[PDB]
């Protein structure tokens, strides 16, 4: 029972309601605790510090803190701003860093102690192109909300010079309701293949709009790049005869996957949901799944590195951790079945470029698989 | 201590200093353009460098004055997208076909 701690960082409600990532992480540590098949001779505790959103200095101090007690590695906050702080901390003091949310890849950041289980945007976007190419649409239209969606689709944006197409680009304005006039001009625009890069919450806040202006008829077809396509409040709209298509690395075929899903669903509406928002209560989200998997890959590596030690280091003792060399390499080289399927780490840019994707579509009944 | 600070050139590294000065009230000035995140509430930072937003408006004006009917945009790294988003939104308003490499 080798004791170990994992740094926990959560940009959260800063209030009573507890966030999903903390939940899945603790769910994860419990999962370790019950099944000893992984780590028969080892059990890992954890320290979970909590910070504010888009607030670097506070995160950095907390980073020094979870250094003070010592762990193997941190779990990155889910927003890039302080994420950069975290990363420039980790590789600065040698402790491997694991990230879940996509960050803006800085082209020349020579950091080396980081990976990201998130489906890297490039592969996703390439699949997007293959998909739209199959459906033989021409006047496609993107709508994002903030800046980084364009980046997520850059591979999409560069397509026209090789592929005969067109696409205007339209913006959801600052607040969600503001999208009604956008739908107005799109109605004027008559753009019948509009792909969306947007947070599924905003997807909900705009589907009410689209049905409200009656735009959802059988001609229109939308494809939603987001990965929590599962928990959409699908039921009323599927009888608008519309066509939707999307992806889900979130496997459901494994019965173990299911069983863990219902265990979650017991612990999940345990947290008070927002049914008024129009989200299907009782379904764990893609990010939380990712960060569940991440502890498991950490474990599936560490079990083979019992030489693990926890140097109680300080931010000002600039000499890095003693054992960040082989352990990080192990994570890079490890493979596992998480809750998304196959999992590995591309050794080229220290990221992930490999996974398995089921494309899913809105059938007459709801989300039903339409390929791999 | 300083009366205030001048910013470093990058975007990413600049973020941290911006925040730090906000954590103590220092006025922070910058020199290069970066992408602001629309979800930062901070106040003590200003940019001399002209924003690329208005630049895009001017470029669009120039395009239309020449009356171009086709164009190519080329950038260095994807950040140029953010740098040009306003122009990138040309087609919705006027008859402009633009492509990117
Ligand atoms: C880890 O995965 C990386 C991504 O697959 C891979 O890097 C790169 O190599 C592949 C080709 O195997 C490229 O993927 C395609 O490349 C062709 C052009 O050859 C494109 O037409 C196609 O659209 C697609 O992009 C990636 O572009 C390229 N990516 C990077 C990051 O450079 C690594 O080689 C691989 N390394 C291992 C084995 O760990
Ligand atoms: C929806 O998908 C079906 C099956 O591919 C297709 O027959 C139908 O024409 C599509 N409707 C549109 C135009 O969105």
């Amino acid at each position: 029972t080798h004791v170990l701690r994992f740094g926990g960082i959560f940009e959260y409600v800063e209030s009573g309601p507890m966030g999903a990532e903390e939940l899945a992480f603790r769910f994860a540590v419990n999962t370790i605790n019950r099944n000893r098949t992984l780590l028969p001779n080892t059990t890992l505790t954890y320290d979970t510090q909590k910070i504010n959103l888009y607030d670097s200095f506070e995160a950095s101090k907390k980073a020094c803190d979870q250094l003070s007690l010592g762990v193997a590695a941190i779990l990155g906050p889910s927003h890039s701003s302080s994420a950069n702080a975290v990363q420039s901390i980790c590789n600065a003091l040698g402790v491997p860093h694991i990230q879940t949310r996509w960050k803006h890849q800085v082209s020349d950041n020579k950091d080396s102690f980081y990976v990201s289980l998130y489906p890297d945007f490039s592969s996703l976007s390439r699949a997007i192109l293959d998909l739209v190419q199959f459906f033989k649409w021409k006047t496609v239209t993107v709508v994002y909300d903030d800046s980084t969606g364009l980046i997520r689709l850059q591979e999409l944006i560069k397509a026209p010079s090789r592929y005969n197409l067109r696409l205007k680009i339209r913006q959801l304005p600052a607040d969600t309701k503001d999208a009604k006039p956008l739908l107005k001009e799109m109605k004027r625009g008559k753009e019948f293949h509009v792909i969306f890069d947007c947070s599924h919450e905003m997807a909900a806040g705009i589907l009410k709009q689209a049905l409200a202006m009656g735009m959802m008829t059988e001609y229109y077809h939308y494809i939603f790049t987001t990965l929590d396509l599962f928990a959409l409040d699908v039921e009323p709209y599927r009888y608008s005869g519309v066509n939707m298509t999307g992806f889900r690395i979130l496997n459901t075929e494994n019965t173990q996957v299911s069983s863990i899903i219902e265990k979650w669903s017991m612990e999940r509406l345990q947290a008070p949901p927002k049914p008024d928002s129009g989200l299907l209560d009782g379904f764990m989200t893609t990010d939380a799944a990712l960060m569940y998997d991440a502890v498991h890959v950490v474990s599936v590596a560490v079990q083979q590195f019992p030489q693990m030690t926890v140097s109680s280091l300080q931010c000002n003792r600039h000499k890095p951790w003693r054992f960040g060399t082989r352990f990080m390499s192990l994570i890079k080289e490890a493979h596992w079945e998480g809750l998304t399927g196959r999992i590995t780490f591309n050794k080229t840019n220290g990221l992930r470029t490999d996974f398995d994707l089921d494309v899913i579509s809105l059938k007459e009944e709801g989300l039903e698989k339409i390929g791999t």
